[PDB]
């Protein structure tokens, strides 16, 4: 018997890494808002639900959501629908089911103040939609569903999908120069690393129903944007790359600002996961370097 695994949002960075990672814990049915079979559309609340009537599940892993946080800014309503009520209506279905279910949320929740690695039960305070959204998501699975895995993570990039890492390395092709803000701190995090995780995780979980819960899931240590970038362009020309990029220089985050205000202190505790699951995390520059090499060809 194979147990029956529902992916939304497959196309996503994590959930092209997890249609890899949860192809060996069951039969997968993944779907994303272009499905024609099922309906992937987060935001249809009853296709949603009728889809995951008609699948039947024994775990649910959401990949979807509104991840264009300055959009969100003036899509307040299509980020409450991806984020929140979306992910109420998986939460009430799944629990109807009795089915694990797994969902991502953000360093965003947070208010950005501090210095420290922030644990998973601190409160909670965005200072925009994104995170607004997401929050009351995580409370609505929270109610809803007490069978879940919250992973909270950070500045996701991956080989395929569009993230800071390749942005930076198609700039540095053309740019001389690049400002790029260096008070902002948090934990590059992969897809990889979400996605293999994520698989460990619901293997203990299920086999450990009492590990259900919000996890901070992020690679080890810290970065800023700024310092982020540079080790792109070292790893890229440690591997032959030809760049312009001549200086990066550090700007804080008042010198442009954004339409959506966003917190300084991204730093999340991944201790809680770590002894959990009993896994490794390692520091945020391994995931990086093997992204940046794939994207070369090299
Ligand atoms: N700030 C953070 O902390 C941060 C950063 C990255 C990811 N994350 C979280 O990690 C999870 C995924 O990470 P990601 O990096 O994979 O984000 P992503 O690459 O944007 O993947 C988003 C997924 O949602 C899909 N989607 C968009 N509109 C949809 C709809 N109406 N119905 C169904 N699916 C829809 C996207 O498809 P299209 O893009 O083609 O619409 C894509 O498949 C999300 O929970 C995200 O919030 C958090
Ligand atoms: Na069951």
């Amino acid at each position: 018997h194979h147990m029956k695994i529902l992916l939304i949002g497959k196309n996503g960075q994590v959930g092209w890494e997890l249609q890899r990672s949860l192809s060996t814990l069951g039969d997968v049915v993944a779907v994303d808002y272009f499905d024609k079979e099922l309906c992937g559309d987060l935001t249809n609340l009853d296709g949603i639900a009728q889809t995951v009537r008609t699948v039947r599940p024994d775990v649910v892993v959401n990949a979807a959501a509104h991840t264009a946080v300055d959009k969100a800014e003036s899509e307040r309503e299509l980020s409450d629908l991806l984020n929140d009520k979306g992910v109420a209506v998986l939460a009430a279905e799944s629990a109807k089911l009795g089915a694990l279910m797994v969902h991502y949320s953000t360093d965003y929740v947070f208010d950005g103040a501090g210095s420290h690695y922030r644990r998973e039960d601190e409160a909670t305070g965005p200072l925009n939609v994104y995170g607004e959204t997401k929050r009351a998501g995580e409370l609505a699975l929270e109610q809803g569903n007490p069978r879940h895995l919250i992973f909270r993570t950070s500045w996701v990039y991956a080989t395929r999908g569009a993230n800071f890492a390749k942005t930076m390395l198609r700039l540095a092709g053309e740019k001389e120069t690049l400002s790029i803000i260096d008070d902002q701190h948090g934990a590059p995090t992969g897809a990889e690393l979400l996605a293999d995780c994520t698989a460990t995780a619901i293997r203990e979980t299920l086999r450990d129903p009492a590990l259900a819960g919000t996890y901070h899931l992020v690679a080890s240590g810290e970065t800023s944007w700024c310092d982020y970038a540079r080790y792109v362009f070292e790893v890229a020309r440690a591997h032959g790359a030809e760049l312009a990029v001549q200086e990066v220089k550090g700007i804080p985050t008042t010198a442009y600002p954004t339409p959506a205000k966003r917190p300084l202190n991204s730093r999340l505790s991944n201790e809680k996961f770590q002894q959990a699951f009993g896994v490794t995390l390692p520091d945020w520059r391994q995931g990086v370097a093997r992204v940046v090499t794939e994207v070369l060809g090299k």
